[PDB]
């Protein structure tokens, strides 16, 4: 619909607003405009360094009575430096403070890789490599389940997990809460048919990130492919009298995925919301799928030898 049922009984808005790369000086206004426009789902993370400013916008709109809190669906993520059992509740409460909420709707493990705790988000050794924690996925999962029993979060999930890492949690002895959601990269150049089939067969909702190809990723190279400018995708958009961004947002929706485009620009935030009024045909869908080239925006290239690096497995 406009909302999908999670395995905890709550319903997640199929469209949300992303906030990675959203400057602290612009994001409060961006989230205020989104909520005005009809967004009810905001994707956040501590590592984005803008949760305080996101929270100012949420507070203003609650105070104004534009939305009730129970109508909002607010998501954040546990960063890699807080995977230790004793650091997890603390990371969560910090995010809750910044956002000025008393619970999250969904809390995700941001990446499966744990790093050494500290103030640096990517701790480097003297050789400049990332320092790993010796924690594993299962112990971090048990700390996350705690958060649900304490009332801090309603649902817990994972992000950038491959299918064997998901398996690992599902087979955990004494598993109390299943992951509700696996948030992964997904667009016409990285279609994820195998992992999406796997998660959906297990009752795990998939959220597509970087749906537009992340044209503002800080590592962008000029030779690099561009989804928004692909003439094949422009043609499908023209047929439907929509923009190529609106086609790229509608595509995961028809695959029963949640999608979270990022924008700090009021007219684009508005434009990105107008995707409930049209339908891609099944020929269009099959065509977009055929464009897959296994191209990833986010490959976490500094952690390619971490014991828990997710992207050595096929799916
Ligand atoms: N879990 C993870 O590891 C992870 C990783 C990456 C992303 N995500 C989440 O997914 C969100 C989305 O992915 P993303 O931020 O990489 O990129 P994206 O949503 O694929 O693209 C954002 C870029 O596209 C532009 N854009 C938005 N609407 C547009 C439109 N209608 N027409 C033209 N350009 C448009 C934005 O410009 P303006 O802002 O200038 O308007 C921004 O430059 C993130 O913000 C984050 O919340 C999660
Ligand atoms: C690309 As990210 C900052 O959501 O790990």
């Amino acid at each position: 619909a406009s909302r999908l049922l999670l395995n905890n009984g709550a319903k997640m808005p199929i469209l949300g607003l992303g906030t990675w790369k959203s400057p602290p000086g612009q994001v409060t206004e961006a989230v205020k405009v989104a909520i005005d426009v009809g967004y009810r789902h905001i994707d956040c993370a501590h590592v984005y360094q803008n949760e305080n400013e996101v929270g100012v916008a949420i507070q203003e709109k609650l105070r104004e009575q534009v939305v009730k809190r129970e109508e909002l669906f607010i998501v954040s993520k546990l960063w890699c430096t807080y995977h230790e059992k004793g650091l997890v509740k603390g990371a969560c409460q910090k995010t809750l403070s910044d956002l000025k909420l008393d619970y999250l709707d969904l809390y995700l493990i941001h990446w499966p890789t744990g790093f050494k705790p500290g103030k640096e988000f990517f701790p480097l050794d003297e050789s400049g490599n990332v320092v790993p924690s010796d924690t594993n996925i299962l112990d971090t999962w048990a700390a996350m389940e705690e958060l649900v029993d304490e009332g801090l979060v309603k649902a817990i999930g994972i992000s950038n997990f491959n299918h064997l890492q998901v398996e690992m949690i599902l087979n955990k002895p004494g598993l109390k809460y299943k992951p509700a959601v696996n948030q992964i990269e997904c667009h016409p150049y990285l279609t994820q048919e195998k992992l999406i089939q796997y998660c959906q067969s297990k009752g795990i909702v998939v959220t597509a990130y970087s749906p537009l190809g992340s044209p503002d990723r800080p590592w962008a190279k000029p030779e690099d492919p561009s989804l928004l400018e692909d003439p094949r995708i422009k043609a499908i958009a023209a047929k439907h009298n929509k923009t190529t961004a609106q086609v790229l947002i509608r595509f995961p929706m028809q695959r029963n995925l949640v999608v979270i485009p990022k924008s700090v620009t009021p007219e684009r935030i508005a434009e990105n919301f107008k995707v409930f009024d049209f339908e891609l045909s099944s020929q269009d869908m099959t065509t977009l799928l055929s464009y897959n080239r296994n191209w990833r925006v986010c490959a976490l290239l500094s952690c390619t030898s971490h014991k828990d690096y997710p992207f050595h497995e096929e799916f």
